[PDB]
């Protein structure tokens, strides 16, 4: 309605008119980076389907300076064209271009414009990044990051992933640099001044915020796939060694996900560059995937088997989107998770298919309970929500679009098997190349998947109509049902419900959020005398169902493959607590996991008592499986912290004694090394961190006759890394240790090194050390601002460090508003990591006016709500759970 020089704005709506479709842009960007900016030109070629008589665009921080229109096809725009006015209206983040006449429908006409701007100095858009070299020098690289709404920050196109179109792109540099972008580079000109221009190949149709360019000064390592694609690893100079293992695994991860999609990855080369300043894990920009150090660097003397590990999940998870992402992108944020959810499924299958050892299949199961945590709230959402404004695209992408999405989809496998459901993917990735989809076409390619007239034929389209009906309810309803289950010689009662954390049975607000939600549950469910799985479709309120056998326990939801929670009346639980007492072999070792986390959930939902839980924690001293056996020990370990925590000394100093005792056989027969599988490195890690954090005497003295010797050798004796963490958090506890760990963290080279570093110092007990460390955080000369988001949690998490991170995020919030945006992932993990593990009314109502002291300001996020609820949450498990607690642990003192 205004703009910036007076007069109307042609357009209202927040989304670009469906007018003037792009089909080709021509990007010729020429950044300087000692004056750290950039001055830029392009041409878009654009169609007309109605005559118009101006065209909107995105545009946001760009001076743009020339607009002309030119046309081949409507000879009133023939060379070299007029000039178009230019309107700018920075409230919706659009520019509008006046034309002086009607343009014609169905001609093409090619918009060229001139513009400039300086270089971000944040995470979004075309920013700047340092990197140190071995000898002490800083270097300057310039990047881009446009997920979401940011690549009108760059260049002024129509920023949404529906305007698709193929981009030509040319980068002028100094000859000290080398510029990469998405496609391969065609041809470099010599220029007069002595400066150097890469001419790139187009790219294929794909959206805007996929165009990645970047100037700087790598070193790469190159390879080729089995079909002849160029898989090259871009690094720092001194950090070249690092990227061997990154390069291994793209190579195998590509050609299976060529052969599992049947679809070749379509450019000749794919670039794989560790960024030094990066928010995001990494970003799938098609072609040159850009990557933290952290998520793709590999040093075998620093880093440990989870971050190998880790590593291995990010590489899959951006070589995944080339296919759900860049090849099949979604029509709108609303439907993210059709990207990101299929990632990150994506990951389970691809992983565990090129690299079996690294066991992720065991450890895909906490993909899901992450998400229960948050779907058991009435503040959760569907997975498949609209959303408008840019801080709200960024708030799609939550544990919901990730992991529910990844969860659901998993179901969904395990109900059409292995073979239907890829024969489905394959379909949906061939039927929507090049182009977008939403939620509905998904769930039509799924449903109706042809494995390898009859009654056949009609049974076929019943069960494409069954599936595509049961997934629907799936994708529309937040929250996770809970499935009670009652016993009864042969007959079994089953009843769905909304679980909910925190609101028992008969709370007066359980019935108003009982209102219309139903599910139509894949039920599957093994008993205790046939190991034969059952599998029946619940989609009523309430069912019964029948057995010829009259057996001991029923075990339903096998391998927690379902995303739902099962309650058994009666016997039910006791019958399963006495099976895994007396033999827990008989139960699937995933069932075990399943059990212990629908316990503990249960407690919290009042449908079970907390001494129920703690006396099945019992049989963990049988216990050889080790994804079962961490399980069990987190939630102990959590319940210590949550009592030390808060001031209560006598439980705490209880379940620390517990927990010293009943598992000090398998704490004693650990090593203090790198041997064993990856599993067994790991469950060495926690169990020895564990034993450290109760300041069990061995462990302590280990560690500090460990830390001794390294810093007495000066870096010459090598710490395993699997105790790497241990060893300098048991170091950070003396003032010299403290600094000491500190130089080594701005001298080292190993990304990882730094984050073990850095955590060591955060765990410290001095207020002015961890202080220190947030005010570093913050500068980003020596500790990068990128970890500012993961320091503040890891300081917060802890006594000493609770009050003082809480204070900060209270009072320099403007000055954190500065450096990342309100929806940004950092904010949202700042504020959570502070304020969710508040369990006080005190907290609770500090936090409640912080956050309306935020609202009224303009601040608006989700994840306030659910920072609300979840300290209420922790109240009412408290007051409801806190004596029983006590009465267990003194129980067990007596019970010997
Ligand atoms: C497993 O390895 C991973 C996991 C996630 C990612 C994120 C990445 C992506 O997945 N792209 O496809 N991404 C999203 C955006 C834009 N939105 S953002 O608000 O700025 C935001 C940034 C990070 C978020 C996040 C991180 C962890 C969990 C939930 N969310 S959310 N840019 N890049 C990368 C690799
Ligand atoms: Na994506
Ligand atoms: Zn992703």
């Amino acid at each position: 309605p205004v703009a910036t020089n007076g007069e109307r704005f042609p357009w209202q709506e927040l989304r670009l008119p469906s007018v003037v479709i792009p089909l080709h842009y021509d990007l010729f960007v020429h950044p300087n980076l000692t004056s750290l900016d950039f001055v830029a030109s392009e041409k878009i070629e654009v169609l007309v389907s109605n005559a118009t008589q101006f065209i909107i665009l995105h545009s946001k921080d760009l001076e743009i300076t020339n607009a002309t229109l030119q046309s081949e096809e409507d000879s009133r725009y023939m060379k070299p064209g007029k000039e178009l006015k230019v309107l700018s209206y920075p409230a919706h983040e659009q520019i509008a271009l006046l034309v002086p006449e009607k343009l014609t429908p169905h001609l093409k006409y090619y918009v060229a414009m001139d513009f400039q701007a300086k270089l971000g100095d944040g995470f979004e858009g075309f920013y700047k990044s340092t990197y140190r070299t071995l000898g002490g020098e800083t270097r300057i690289l310039a990047v881009t990051d446009f997920e979401p709404t940011q690549a009108r920050m760059a260049f002024p196109c129509f920023d949404e992933p529906l305007f698709k179109a193929n981009f030509s792109i040319k980068i002028r540099r100094e000859s000290r640099h080398i510029a990469l972008s998405n496609m391969p580079k065609v041809k470099t000109i010599e220029l007069e001044g002595g400066l150097l221009e890469d001419h790139f190949e187009t790219t294929v149709k794909m959206s805007t915020y996929l165009v990645a360019y970047i100037v700087c000064d790598f070193h790469s390592l190159s390879g080729f796939t089995s079909s002849g694609v160029k898989v090259s690893i871009y690094a720092s100079p001194d950090k070249r060694n690092q990227t061997h293992y990154a390069l291994q695994a793209s190579l195998k991860l590509l050609d299976f996900y060529e052969k599992y999609f049947d679809i070749y990855y379509p450019l000749s080369k794919l670039d794989l560059i560790a960024i030094p300043d990066f928010a995001p894990g990494a970003m799938e920009n098609w072609g040159l995937i850009t990557y933290r150090e952290t998520s793709l660097l590999f040093d075998p003397k620093t880093s440990s088997a989870s971050d190998k590990l880790w590593v291995t999940r990010v590489i899959a998870h951006e070589l995944a989107h080339q296919w759900f992402g860049n090849l099949v992108t979604m029509e709108w944020w609303n439907d993210i998770w059709l990207n990101e959810g299929f990632a990150k499924y994506m990951e389970l299958i691809a992983v565990n298919a090129t690299y079996p050892e690294l066991q992720f299949d065991d450890y895909f199961l906490n993909v899901c309970f992450e998400v229960i945590t948050k779907d058991s709230l009435n503040s959760s959402r569907p997975i498949s929500k609209p959303a408008e404004t840019p801080t709200q695209i960024q708030e799609m992408f939550d544990e919901v679009s990730y992991n529910k999405g990844a969860c659901i989809l998993n179901m969904l496998k395990d109900f059409l098997g292995e073979e239907k459901f890829q024969k489905g993917i394959i379909q949906y990735l061939k039927k929507f190349s090049y182009r977008n989809a939403k939620n509905d076409d998904l769930w039509s390619s799924l449903s109706n998947s042809c494995l390898e007239m009859t009654s056949n034929m009609l049974a076929f389209l019943g069960e494409n109509a069954e599936v595509k009906e049961m997934m629907t309810t799936w994708t529309l309803q937040k929250g996770i049902p809970l499935l009670v289950v009652k016993q009864d010689g042969c007959s079994l009662r089953l009843q769905q419900e909304r679980f909910l954390q925190g609101v028992f049975q008969e709370d007066p607000e359980w019935r108003a959020l009982q209102e219309r939600y139903l599910w139509h549950i894949p039920l599957t469910y093994s008993t205790s005398s046939s190991n034969v799985i059952h599998r029946h479709i619940l989609k009523s309120k309430t069912d019964t169902l029948d057995l010829p056998e009259k057996t001991s326990w029923v075990k339903f939801n096998v391998d927690s493959n379902g995303y739902y929670i099962v309650h058994y009346e009666g016997h039910g639980w006791d019958q399963l607590i006495t099976q895994l007492n007396q033999n827990h072999t008989l139960l699937r070792p995933k069932d075990r996991v399943g059990l212990i986390h629908d316990v503990f959930q249960l407690v919290g939902a009042g449908r079970l008592t907390l001494d129920k839980a703690l006396d099945m924690t019992y049989y963990l001293q049988h216990e050889t499986s080790s994804p079962a056996l961490l399980e069990g020990l987190s939630y102990l370990e959590s319940f210590y912290h949550m009592m030390d925590r808060r001031n209560i000394s006598d439980i705490s100093e209880n379940l620390k004694r517990y927990l010293l005792q009943y598992f000090k056989p398998v704490i004693d027969r650990q090593s203090w090394s790198d041997k064993g599988s990856v599993w067994d490195r790991m469950l060495r890690s926690a169990l020895l961190k564990l034993a450290c954090d109760l300041n069990h005497a061995p462990c302590i003295q280990k560690a500090a006759e460990l830390f001794s010797q390294w810093m007495e050798s000066s870096g010459k004796l090598n710490i395993p890394t699997d105790v790497l963490k241990i060893v300098y958090s048991v170091g950070a506890q003396t003032t010299a240790g403290w600094n000491y760990l500190l130089e080594q963290y701005e001298l080292s080279m190993s990304s990882a090194e730094q984050n073990k570093i850095l955590y060591a110092l955060s765990t410290s007990k001095h207020q002015e050390k961890l202080l220190k460390l947030i005010e570093l955080g913050m500068e980003g000369k020596v500790i990068k601002t990128q970890n500012l988001a993961a320091l503040l949690h890891a300081i917060a998490r802890r006594p000493k460090g609770q009050q003082l991170a809480w204070d900060f995020v209270r009072e320099n919030w403007t000055h954190l508003l500065k450096k990342f945006d309100l929806g940004s992932y950092d904010i949202r993990m700042i504020i959570s990591g502070t304020t969710a593990h508040f369990s006080s009314k005190d907290k609770l109502q500090e936090v409640k006016l912080f956050f309306e002291s935020l609202e009224a300001q303009g601040s608006h996020l989700d994840i306030f709500q659910t920072v609300l609820e979840t300290i209420t949450k922790n109240i009412k498990w408290l007051e409801k759970n806190l004596p029983t607690l006590r009465t267990w642990l003194m129980v067990n003192t007596r019970h010997h």
